[PDB]
């Protein structure tokens, strides 16, 4: 649900231990997925590498519905608790 992602996204910032690239970069891909959608821009060029690694991320989920990148954000979320704690 909303409520459960608008949740997820303030816990996300408060894990005790800061999880690894991946993870970091699944839950902005689907952070972006869940909102905006399917990507809507151009993958940064030049020696812009943290655009282009959150721009690959959101690219590879084009075509998943905002409904099913939303209930993964939450989920992922819930288990980076579990992980490194809250
Ligand atoms: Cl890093
Ligand atoms: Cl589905
Ligand atoms: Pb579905
Ligand atoms: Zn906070």
């Amino acid at each position: 649900s909303q409520a459960e992602f608008e949740k997820a996204a303030e816990e996300v910032r408060h894990l005790k231990t800061k999880p690894s690239d991946e993870e970091m970069l699944f839950i902005y891909g689907h952070y972006k997925q869940a909102t905006v959608g399917d990507i809507n821009t151009e993958r940064p060029g030049m020696l812009d590498f943290t655009g282009k690694a959150k721009w690959d991320a959101w690219n590879e989920l084009k075509g998943t519905s905002k409904e099913d990148a939303m209930k993964a954000y939450i989920n992922k979320v819930e288990e980076l608790k579990k992980k490194y704690g809250i």
